[PDB]
């Protein structure tokens, strides 16, 4: 029978001794805050500035003794979010972030629900440009581990304690997909406490293990390099007397291998360690460069042939240099793709075992 | 005869028991909100970040019993938008969005119209960077379906219910055109209700079917690839003894095919499935590569010819290798464009039937 | 003798019955608002997102009967812009716009001047990213018509009427120049009234006719294409037996024509109609491709010559094929630039007459 | 002995008749405002959108008679910047600007100092994206004159007059350097008064003469063009019978000259007048194109030689065509670099005299 | 026993004489402020606009006598950051900065802790786009010294004095790494006082010495240039009669050296001094150009050979020109890589000693 306006100005009134600046149960045990997040959107992962953009529904549960009411019989009592000025919302800030803008569209995207015993549910929707450091030791295949840290500002560990939720940890939205990565099902909850000269502060963090998909990099980078190496193999069947043809074919394959290697590393930060694509493009470039060196040795042997022919064992030395120049081409035509196939299976199995070692060590 | 200032401070006065924080007909049936949007601008569709930018006139109709007035005889009573602080505007937020900024130019772009029985018309102009996931299984021709979701924050399904309008659904502005797409005439209205641990929330969505126009991609991508394949066909008429000419022509056609294929995929996200342009550029690249292989086989047969000529059935084996080297060119000159025409009609009709299957399944 | 503070709190005081929420002469004829704009900056015209950025001094003149004062003898009475909260500024918003931010530097850039009879002068400085659709049927030469629409939000045609000024229409700043376009001297004032389900709203618009300057596109695009076609003509004087030279020259001219055509269309939206540069680059590419086809026919005739010479009317058939192979080069050397000159004068005069037809039809 | 709180609420109190909306010495002579700016940062000069970014310390000095105090004996009395709401700051706005955001970091970056007789010192730190039109008649060497205009909004010339400072004009920070330009020591102070239909408004402007440094453009653009022309000269020493070598060398030098000319104009607005780099790249391209034409004439004369040799004064006509084909190469080998050196010294001295004429006319 | 609300409204109440506009110990000695910063994130260093982005925890310690309390026995008394409106926070602003936005996510990221004797701890989290000028005299290896200046606005040296902290200077976060640079362990604390016409202002600065990592530039820039020079060395073994082969190989190596040199300088400001990569690419380009000149001299000597052979000491002059043309190739094949190795060791040791001289002079 009681009207709701006096009831919802009674608990936050200045005739009441609420004092929203003062934390609950002052001069006592620390407040325990339970947090669960809901990943609404995850994406826009950029490697060159090492950050990613999430959309989260940050839900914070804490108990306030002064907010308890015994008049109304309903337990939930969902409230309007405009009177969220004097409730004592806890301070929370993300340790590694940029941006972090609120959503003010059509209303402030906020949820306030005060239970009968004093439990408060506080939900806010925020997009954060979270910055995570990434390791690029293996660029085509890798398991990145993005770190999201939630800690407090201005309340030490003896006054405010942040804890993860027990029923579930992180709720991902159904149907959420990433175009370049695959989000793993398990998520780590390791809370570490940062120490500062001012004091220690409560901090909880969650880790997402991101598997990079290998379907795009196989089409864009691995197959055109094989096309270039196969073309340099095609140069072996051409006639050895046709010098501009073989020289031009080999030179253009080396040039396009260099430009392809320079263009695949363009969308990457300037890291100072050797990656896997470096190894792949280096061995492919070495293969086309060795093909050009093989033709240069063949044409040098033919040069020695032509100088000793035109100005005495001349016939059998002509035979020896033509037979040797034919033997080099005949053994190269078999030896080049076989050693390339050996390198391919060795590289692929060692990266398969180091990828499985990364997924086993985690 | 009554002056308007007391009348428009009477209904929102604190001597009145309006209480704009409290929802209308509290502790009763849920409020029913009818929404229709007016697409003022639609465009700026970017594939690489998978989002689009709309300009909408969001109109929300709901009934308030406390707002009803019986003194004035006029039914419409358009009001000034500055007193839109205490009216109980409903909470609405878009589920998949970025940005969503209001228009504050020369006034707040808002409309408030309170009917005599209590019906409230609330119109706001907002630009939203709506994020939609897109499928790129067929890149030149495709029918994208952009999804716009409108749901509530902080009021469950038992308290707030969102419904679409019956007289029309989505009003598009007259004369509105898209440079890259064609907006279909019908629009789906399927409302789905999202479930969360806190509770269930009302949500309505509208789907726009966007037909990608095929006029630009025919000029930019399909015809230069045909030019490259026709040039590789031109290489068959050149003399077989002119080895640097045919080798250089074929090598530059393969190189420019590779760079054209790498440059057409630049304005696209790094997806991990095979698209239609992948198939097209792959078959065209295979055609120019097979032309280079055909010349390599011709010059290998001529090599065998020259070695057996210069160091016995020599005349008729010279005839056999010259006749075979002529026969390969003569059959290739006919066989290459005919099999290319066969591939063209097969690819085009299978993509026509899969495009019509996409437009029939919807 | 009267001090100014009471006089300027008398007309906007709450002891006065001003009521700035209520429009002037309520329940009567509509308010007539006269608007003239002053183009302070115009520029930053981008084709790929189809919008332009103006800086305008929006001046709005309307009459308020309650604001009239008879105490002071001065007629102008320029006022301070801080008390522009309760004056009843009219609602105005641009129909096709993005951005539209106010200038808050060192003060709010505003002007308020209330005349003695009640005339109010309201000037504000705003930069608007106005979005205009453009037609690219002729890309090098074209006359774009940018549309600026000013309409009201929340006041129908019976309550608010917008009208253009009679003394002048749009004042452009002296010395204002555009690097890529030429602003015409006349400007259209056609007011059209938009109709919506809620009601009809007053709207006035102004059109600027922008002539695209042809000096840059002649240097960047038209002359290098002529350089490529002249180089392909140079290929006719080279010896026909030198096959790698003529083949390589023609192939590199075709390749660079393709890359030049692909690079000139890069700073343009993905439109689906044929433009004028498409026609120009297509005919130039056809010319260099026909030159390569002419050399392929010459070397095919020489191939027939060489096969019938080396394995009977042999001398006179050698004469016939050498004379025909010389005659093809001799007639091509004259016929190629003459038909190119004919195409040039036809293309140029038809685009001159369609440009003058566009400027005559307007 | 007087406490400071009553003294600093006495002069701005509503029990005082200060009335900060009303300008000082109302209904009298115009207020005289003295302005000096301090260039803290100058840079980020972009040619393609024709604007530059400054950081200025805007100091405004004006006298207020009502602010005068005779109680305290100190003359300076530096005040706190939070009570800068009611002081009657003068209206000032920059005529050609974008952005112009204030600095709100750790405090509002403001200075307020009220002298004993009524002199007010008002300093604010602002970064402005000032837009200046630039002339690109000579692109490598040029003296740009950036214009910064400071005028008033809403107060005419009879009420507000802006004047420059007498002790110094513009203070540049010590150690301030520009990477691409050199700031001259003198600065022009020409005040021009803008006239509008509403009235005339006071305006003062300052001009900075910016000398473009020529060290970068000599390395990036002038020397690689000389490398290309020297390579085309190297083509003269190669054997005339080696036709693919000389043809390929000349064709690749023409192609790379075209791409170098197209790439140096990329970071520039689309202006419609001929610049100096246009002239330089045009003459260098003409030189490499004439070298290709010279080889085409040599090989045409050799063609006439070969046709009259193989199907009578044959020996002496063979002599005449070989001697003439040798004489063309021998005279070209001397004549090409000498005429290039003549063009170089003529171009360089005429641009030196037109640069000195620009610096003498100013 | 005293409740906290009256105690925390007593010290900031208007019944108290706090007067937060007035600085502490007015008309006396200057306030001494001790500042220590905590580098939370450091990165996003861009060379082309010469600025870097930090995340700092700015801690300011100063003593206020009026804030002292003797009632409560606790010494720390951490307070809520909402009542940081009237505390007299000191004015602080960074001298060389852009941006500098506060963090408003979930709360204002602020810390307020008032000690018992009057010591105030004020911590704020800010991201600043700090602009630092950089010297690019040696581009691959260099030690940049970023300067962060903290000074006051509106309080002179006699009223406000800024001092660095004694216990530590700058705290870097543990685990913080930079992808392109290495942050040195020591940091300079040199405070310089800026002088202005208005007065002198306190300023303290901190310098970070940044070592540029050399691992990326060795892979991206130094090794492909060696590949190009090694390929030009490979051109010496090819047959001298094969003129199109050697000419084409040398010409394409010169062309790709030019494009590689133009592409490595793309991500750099337009500086006007010679860098180290300029010297490296210039010597490598000189090496490939000299190889092309060596082949041109060889083919000129062979031209003289062919003209004196075909139209008398003819046999021994044929011997002299063939022996000399062989001797040039034989001495070049040894002399080119040896002088390249000499240049490599000289360049590397002189840059090692100038890098160590830069790290010794600091
Ligand atoms: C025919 C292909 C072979 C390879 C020929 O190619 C070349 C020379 C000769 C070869 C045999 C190549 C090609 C053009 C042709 C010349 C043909 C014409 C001048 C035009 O084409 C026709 C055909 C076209 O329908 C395939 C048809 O479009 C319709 C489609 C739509 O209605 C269904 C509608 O929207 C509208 C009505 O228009 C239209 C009648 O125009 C010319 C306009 C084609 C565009 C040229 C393009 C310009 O930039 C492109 C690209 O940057 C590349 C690098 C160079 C050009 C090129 O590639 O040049 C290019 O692609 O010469
Ligand atoms: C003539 C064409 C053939 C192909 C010739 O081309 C080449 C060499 C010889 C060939 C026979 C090619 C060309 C230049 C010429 C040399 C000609 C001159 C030096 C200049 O040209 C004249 C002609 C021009 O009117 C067509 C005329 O403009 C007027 C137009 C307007 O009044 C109506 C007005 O705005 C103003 C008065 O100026 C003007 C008198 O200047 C030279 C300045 C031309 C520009 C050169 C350009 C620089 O970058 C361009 C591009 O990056 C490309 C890659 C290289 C250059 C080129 O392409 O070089 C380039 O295009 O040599
Ligand atoms: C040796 C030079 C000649 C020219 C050879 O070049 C080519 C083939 C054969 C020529 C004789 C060229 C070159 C690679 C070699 C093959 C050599 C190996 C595969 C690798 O190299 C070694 C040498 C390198 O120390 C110079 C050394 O790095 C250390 C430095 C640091 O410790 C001090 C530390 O960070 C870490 C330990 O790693 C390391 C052992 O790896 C290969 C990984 C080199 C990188 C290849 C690059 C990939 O993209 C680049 C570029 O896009 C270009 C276009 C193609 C590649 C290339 O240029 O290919 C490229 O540059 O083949
Ligand atoms: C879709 C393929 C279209 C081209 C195939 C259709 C072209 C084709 O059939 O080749 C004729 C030729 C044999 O000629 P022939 O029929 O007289 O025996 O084949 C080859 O030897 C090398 C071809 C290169 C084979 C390269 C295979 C990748």
């Amino acid at each position: 029978p009681m009207p709701p306006s006096e009831f919802l100005d009674k608990l936050m009134g200045k005739v009441s001794g609420y004092d929203a600046r003062i934390r609950p149960n002052f001069k006592g045990p620390p407040v325990n805050v339970t947090c669960n997040i809901f990943i609404n959107s995850f994406g826009s992962i950029a490697e060159t500035t090492m950050d990613y953009r999430v959309n989260i529904f940050l839900r914070q549960q804490w108990n306030d003794p002064r907010l308890a009411y015994s008049e109304y019989p309903d337990d939930s009592l969902d409230l309007d979010p405009s009177m969220l000025d004097s409730i004592w919302k806890p301070d929370l800030f993300f340790a590694n972030e940029k941006g972090a803008n609120f959503h003010e569209v059509t209303t402030d995207n906020k949820l306030l629900r005060i239970s009968k015993n004093g439990n408060v549910l506080y939900s806010i929707r925020i997009t954060l440009v979270l910055a995570c450091p990434m390791d690029l030791k293996n660029f085509p295949m890798d398991v990145q581990t993005c770190i999201m840290q939630l800690e407090s500002f201005g309340y030490t560990m003896n006054d405010l304690i942040f804890e993860w939720d027990e029923k579930g940890a992180v709720q991902v939205a159904d149907g959420l997909t990433l175009p370049q990565f695959i989000l793993k099902e398990e998520k780590d909850l390791r809370y570490c406490t940062k120490h500062y000269n001012t004091g220690k502060f409560t901090c909880i963090e969650a880790r997402f293990h991101l598997e990079r998909q290998m379907g795009y990099y196989l089409i864009q980078m691995y197959i055109p390099s094989l096309l270039i190496v196969i073309l340099s193999w095609v140069s072996f069947w051409i006639n050895m007397d046709a010098a501009p043809a073989r020289v031009g074919l080999g030179i253009t394959t080396v040039l396009t291998m260099t430009t392809q290697s320079s263009g695949s590393r363009a969308s990457l930060p300037k890291v100072s360690y050797v990656k896997a694509i470096d190894i792949w493009m280096a061995v492919c470039l070495l293969f086309v460069f060795s093909a050009l060196l093989e033709y240069a040795a063949v044409n040098f042997i033919a040069r020695q042939h032509k100088e000793l022919l035109r100005f005495k064992t001349v016939e059998e030395m002509r035979k020896l240099f033509i037979s040797r120049a034919k033997r080099i081409d005949t053994v190269s035509r078999v030896a080049f793709p076989l050693v390339f196939l050996i390198f391919n299976i060795f590289y692929w199995i060692t990266y398969k075992i180091i990828r499985s070692e990364d997924i086993h060590k985690q």
